[PDB]
């Protein structure tokens, strides 16, 4: 891994990196959150911010130094602080941001800054192609309510990488994390829907653990089964 300031960057694939920021919270110590950086021709795409604006500014600083390509857009995967805490750094830099319309509607209640554009989804969970233009390899899929009602997921076309955000925990997790905003009744089906939407993704990236195999999907579903 490459440490840059207080953030960590790990190359996952020729054009894909995972960014990691930490937030020190009393009683738990530093808590990592993961997002994605994707190079696509002559532009860069970002999945999720860091915990804060200052940390999210360091993501763009690392991009300028290590990739040196303009950041075309960013997608944030729900209105929990580890995913949208740094929206201002993106907007300050002039970067177009996209989120589930539900996430932008929930944002002020969550103390988050809403994205500048809203994504809507068909009944099968796939993004309406009109609302996700020029996304390149970013394939956005809404699995259904799980970790939150608005949580979305992103597969990376041309790779074996799919990003489950906070919906998916790794195979060695012993809880489903924060269920304060969770839909305990549809969580398991939402997790399996993510698995079905990207059936051939072998590397599963998630918010709060190192990249896992597809076991993380199945494991997460079966811990969510015990909540019904
Ligand atoms: C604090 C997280 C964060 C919160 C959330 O997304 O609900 C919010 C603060 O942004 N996402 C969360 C999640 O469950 O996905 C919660 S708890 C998370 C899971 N256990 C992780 C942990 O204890 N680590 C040491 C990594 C923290
Ligand atoms: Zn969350
Ligand atoms: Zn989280």
């Amino acid at each position: 891994d490459q440490r840059f300031g207080d953030l960590v960057f790990r190359q996952l694939a020729p054009n894909v990196w995972q960014h990691t920021s930490y937030l020190d919270m009393p009683g738990f110590g530093a808590v990592a959150s993961n997002g994605l950086i994707v190079r696509d021709g002559g532009r860069v795409l970002v999945v999720d911010t860091a915990w804060t604006d200052d940390q999210t500014a360091q993501i763009l600083n690392w991009i300028k130094q290590e990739i040196n390509l303009p950041v075309a857009l960013a997608v944030v995967t729900h209105a929990h602080q580890d995913k949208m805490g740094g929206m201002d750094a993106l907007h300050a830099a002039g970067i177009a941001t996209y989120a589930n319309a539900l996430s932008n509607q929930l944002a002020p209640q969550e103390g988050m800054v809403a994205a500048q554009h809203s994504l809507t989804f068909a009944a099968n969970g796939w993004v309406e192609p009109a609302t996700a233009p020029n996304f390149g390899p970013l394939k956005v899929f809404y699995p259904g309510p799980g970790h939150t009602s608005d949580n979305i997921t992103v597969g990376i076309d041309g790779t074996d990488i799919a990003f489950g955000g906070c919906l998916i925990k790794d195979s060695k997790a012993k809880s489903l994390g924060n269920l304060g905003d969770a839909d305990t009744e549809h969580y398991a089906a939402s997790a399996r829907a993510f698995g079905a939407a990207f059936p051939k993704a072998s590397m599963i990236v998630m918010s709060h653990s190192a990249p896992d195999s597809r076991a993380a999907i199945t494991h997460t579903a079966r811990m969510a089964d015990k909540l019904r």
